[PDB]
């Protein structure tokens, strides 16, 4: 009955960006709050008199609370995949990560090239999404699941940036990213920004 | 009914460990392998990789012998404490390897960051430890090895840690799901290695 959401106040955040996108597609209100820079990091999420962070805990909570919208594969190997494939774009690719922040896909590119490991951890992203993604699917999953959203950020801090990335997972980025309730993160930034900073 | 773990070669691996603690729990038996990222589970045709994802498919197949709290909040902060174990920490992770626990300790003194990652970690186990506490969440659970094996890394390389976690980190470690790990890897020398 009561949800609010804390995100960064720039609204950088892959994973306040994530919950945002889970909470919409499952349709749950909630209200939305920025801090600037047991509970470490944006996101948080407030259920009433209960606070939760990190977002795969936050995600899994939404999907216990609400079992009949589901935003992983119903078939149980598929959302084990699914969480394997979000565990991994959340603790791999540091380099990646590192050399690519969001600041890329948000503000401006970064003029660096990628380092080895930089080089490494990009290849290693696009050998996973390519043989996930193979058959020309359009959802890594048959159906659109929170962890479309989630590798296309993921690709989105390179294609953002200019450093090369296939056609094929240009094409898949670009249409996760006009998914209506991505488009809803992105408005929402530029709205924020004018109210928040008075 | 076949189940196959697969672990580093020299059973570094606190995520390979977790997976390994949670299936003896749980009673599933399965066999081991060791390879030269782990761990990967394998469930007749099915090859799953990531240990939190492995230990939510295991909970979906036997939701009988559980190994997250039946609360539901109380379950929310148990994968909460998970993931951040996993992914913060990094300072501690780097300088504290898992090595420090099961071969050699390490000299070399903690950096700044190093430091304030055992101090938040200490903040973080001595609030969730509440009075008296065995365990984390009441019952056994997954995150109580997992929290367990994190403070290792600083008891069993000797750095200064509170007694009260000591004696949490020491009765968490004699638990036989624990202990099993411990001999893994010196059978698994004369074995392995021919």
């Amino acid at each position: 009955e009561y949800f609010k959401l804390y995100t960064d106040s720039q609204f950088l955040s892959p994973y306040a960006f994530t919950v945002f996108v889970g909470l919409h597609e499952k349709q749950i209100p909630f209200e939305i709050a920025a801090i600037d820079l047991l509970t470490a990091k944006v996101p948080v999420l407030e259920h009433n008199d209960f606070a939760l962070s990190e977002s795969s805990a936050i995600l899994e909570y939404l999907e216990e609370l609400y079992p009949d919208t589901a935003i992983y594969p119903k078939d149980i190997q598929a959302r084990a995949r699914a969480r394997q494939i979000q565990a991994w774009l959340r603790s791999d690719l540091v380099a990646l990560r590192t050399e690519r922040p969001t600041d890329v896909i948000f503000i401006q590119p970064k003029s660096t090239p990628l380092s080895e490991e930089g080089k490494k951890a990009a290849e290693k992203l696009f050998f996973v999404a390519e043989k996930l993604l193979a058959s020309d699917a359009e959802f890594l999953f048959g159906s659109w699941s929170i962890v479309d959203a989630e590798l296309a950020l993921m690709l989105q801090r390179l294609i953002q940036n200019g450093d090369a990335v296939s056609e094929r997972l240009k094409n898949y980025a670009l249409q996760q990213w006009q998914r209506p309730s991505v488009q809803k993160w992105l408005a929402l930034r530029h709205k924020a920004e004018n109210l928040y900073f008075q």
